[PDB]
């Protein structure tokens, strides 16, 4: 193949360069001249690697297509990838939409995607709520009387006024699920890939410790993210599961121009069977890692092992195939 | 092949149909329209899709086999299943035997199989239990005069004789676990297929919550299950949990004219590695779906990969190979 | 081949051998006459099973070479394991400094490796540390008053004199987290094969229990290991772990004659993305058994599933192969 398919080192690189491979692409990794042996010896998946954060030159010369990582806007920042001459997998004006508050609020409500109500006014408080001070001591509230409180106690506010910098949403309590999908630009299919439950810590810890133990500390609780687990969901859930990610893309098609390639809806679910949505990464997100031999999804339609990163390198193949790479690149 | 392999569209129905497409087989899914977009679209798993709850006629007509899903009765009914004329891959008479409260115990003490200890009388308590009022209201008595104080606080009962609608168990504290079993009538032989946790709302998510934060509210925990988390257990573990299911079907042999097919034992493992049996499923269990590229069991003794749904599905070819497909069938 | 794989029945035997079979060798299991079914019937994994503790004669007239399980020294004991006649693959040396606490600790600060600190005087407590009477009664402390009251309350210490049998370290929170290595000798190469999440009984049944139902006992938290539960790490967070063990394996080649064949360090992965080591296991683990059909590490390097089971018959039947097997054995 004359196009070659790059990313950063970083985040989900080995699924995506070794799906790559498997497709029949030669590689390239760039980023920190620290990780380069994890991408050439401990798991020779690049065939090049370039020790700088952005080689676009390089790149340019390499005839690269960029896959970006879930953690590839992070490491370079949104007006530098906005702006990159090196053709990118995906549509790059979902970025914004998938990280400004106020626009991944309008995308998911467009989408009819359930989400916890966000509260203006502290005195409308009519069920629990989670208040978000500006997971840095963030509590929960009752009731308007509770909340204000609380504000006193935790925040010092001793008049209504007084009170700033912060968020107060419906507070919805269920276990963590992180479906991943891909929507194929060149068959106009949408796929489920993979489902995944994020490990963090220190959160995924505290269960361990006894509340007699915990209560003689101020806890504070973490959500920084170690790895994934994987995990299928109940089968009856997956046709609503599906649902939403259809949605998503049909509302995306609207609003900016298109979503394609891989997502993951970030959320949890109640014990009335409810998916209800915190975020959208809308792109490759780490819990497809675990599923490099396929997933228990993949191996229900294919014959043979399809991670996120082995589906990314199937769709820019088959677009070089069928004269439509333009398509799916921007 | 004639015989064509029909289920309910909800459960396990993806793995069981895929299963008999890698055996051979055609594939019938029924059930709601609703799903249909699952088994023909997402994962094109069944031949036919019938809109229909039951639909008897056209499953004779199509010379189906059902294959009964780990939810077939709670959508159907005892006596629609118990009076289907459609063939039915298992022993339609175990479906009381696993359901009725008293029956389901006699099966396990048949069987010696650990279970938590019944309590008739609160006089009686001498260790802690776990009172069940008529997951709804669950509290744990540490002996009799801890029972009727929480009786009166929780449950209003100011005399003895008051008592009424309530189970008391012996309380065991351990971490989930469900083997998945298959016994082969065909060759008269009993494997393990995979082991997984069920992953349950909000029961495993109130681990996330500090302690703190949970005791200003009344908890009402609840066991939804939302999905599977695959898992192996110690290895030394494995022999009396294969007994156990050696066990389970022999008592079968002689109760209710045998068990043949899938199930699985629902307990928990204490720290003095004891198997304590809460329940038992004697069909096909969610947890299998986690196993469609087979799993760390099967692929100790197959070359290639075997879900439970294709493990039924070489049973019924080879019941048909080898002239006793009646011998499998109710 | 001439050589044959031998094992003791238990812990992951199972894995081991099967990795054996796949490369070609002929394979022992030794052991209780209990779990034979195991190896033969249920799992028929073992070519040769003897019903022995250490049948070291017959061993050596079948050309055996010993592959030590993660709990071969627990049923044989040291003295019989390091003065064995019977070949055993890895460094016999190292049972000693994986296991004495001193020498554990001397081999991990030699390979720079993060550990919790130990305080020799409770009057040095200056941030939370975690008690050790001698998981038996441990409890955490704050600081050196804290300490001694609970000290006093717990162990009934009256004056500072009188305390005795105690070991005190950092406390350090985090998520439990298992890499699980190998290193080649003939190849002179580590290998990240997997990692996992080892499952603990009772500890990781109290997340599922309120607070309020906790808090009216008093709870003796148990380790007991069940199972295991694979999980992938965070991509960035791999570097930094297998610097580690390249670290440990060349301490190793200082102190002890060398680290060969599988490994794993046992710890937990902070909030600030810092993995702390409790433990070094420098022989084969349970959560590889999860691995039998590779790992989402294995199968981005090979084009075939590998266990660190078929890892290990690997080394040796390169090791036979380019005449360098008494490299690999002691
Ligand atoms: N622009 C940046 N500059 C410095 N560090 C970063 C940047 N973006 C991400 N990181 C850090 O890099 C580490 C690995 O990132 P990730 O690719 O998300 O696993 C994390 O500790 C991040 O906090
Ligand atoms: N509305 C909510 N209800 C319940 N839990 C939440 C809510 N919002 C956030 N969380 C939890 O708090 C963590 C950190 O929240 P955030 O800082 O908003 O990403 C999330 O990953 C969730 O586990
Ligand atoms: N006979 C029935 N009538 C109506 N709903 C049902 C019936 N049986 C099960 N359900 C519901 O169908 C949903 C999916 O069921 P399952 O097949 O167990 O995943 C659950 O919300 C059940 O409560
Ligand atoms: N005897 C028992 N000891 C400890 N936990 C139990 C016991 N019985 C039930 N449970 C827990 O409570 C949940 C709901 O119980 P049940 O409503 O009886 O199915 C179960 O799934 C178990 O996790
Ligand atoms: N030398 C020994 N004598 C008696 N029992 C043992 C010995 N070593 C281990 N065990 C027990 O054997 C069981 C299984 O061990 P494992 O191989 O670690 O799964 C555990 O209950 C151990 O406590
Ligand atoms: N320094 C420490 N900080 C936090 N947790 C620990 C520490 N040491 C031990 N633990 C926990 O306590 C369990 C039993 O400890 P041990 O008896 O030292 O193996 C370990 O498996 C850890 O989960
Ligand atoms: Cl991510
Ligand atoms: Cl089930
Ligand atoms: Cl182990
Ligand atoms: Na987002
Ligand atoms: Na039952
Ligand atoms: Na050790």
């Amino acid at each position: 193949m004359k196009v070659r398919i790059a990313t950063y080192a970083s985040h989900s690189a080995l699924q995506i360069l070794k799906g790559a491979k498997d497709e029949g692409f030669e590689t390239i990794a760039f980023g920190s001249s620290k990780v380069k042996p994890l991408y050439t010896k401990y798991f020779p998946v690049a065939d090049y690697f370039i020790e700088e954060k952005y080689p676009e030159e390089e790149l340019l010369n390499l005839n690269a297509v960029v896959v970006p990582t879930g953690s590839f806007v992070a490491h370079l920042g949104i007006e530098l990838v906005e702006n990159m001459k090196v053709p990118y997998f995906g549509n790059k004006r979902v970025l914004r939409w998938e990280s400004d508050r106020n626009l991944e609020r309008k995308w998911l409500k467009k989408a009819g995607i359930r989400v916890p109500e966000v509260y203006e006014d502290p005195d409308d408080i009519e069920k629990p709520v989670i208040v978000k001070p500006h997971g840095k001591g963030y509590f929960l509230a009752k009731d308007p009387e509770d909340f204000w409180r609380k504000a006193e106690k935790f925040l010092g506010i001793k008049r209504k006024e007084d009170l700033k910098n912060i968020q107060i949403q419906e507070y919805v309590l269920g276990v963590p699920v992180y479906p991943h999908y891909f929507y194929s630009k060149v068959r106009e299919e949408l796929e489920l890939m993979s489902i995944d439950r994020r490990y963090e810590s220190n959160v995924d810890a505290i269960g361990r410790i006894p509340a007699k133990d915990q209560l003689e500390f101020d806890m504070d609780i973490t959500y920084t993210v170690i790895g994934n687990i994987p995990i299928v969901l109940r089968e009856s859930l997956l046709m609503d599961v599906i649902e939403a990610g259809e949605r998503v893309v049909k509302a995306a098609e609207e609003l900016m121009g298109g979503l394609w390639g891989p997502f993951c809806l970030e959320g949890v679910f109640t014990p009335d069977l409810e998916f209800v949505v915190f975020e959208i990464s809308a792109r490759i997100v780490a819990g497809t890692n675990i599923f490099v031999n396929g997933s228990p999804y993949t191996w229900l339609r294919y014959d043979r092992p399809v991670s996120t990163g082995r589906r990314i390198a199937m769709e820019i193949r088959e677009a070089i195939e069928n004269d439509m790479l333009e398509k799916v690149l921007t």
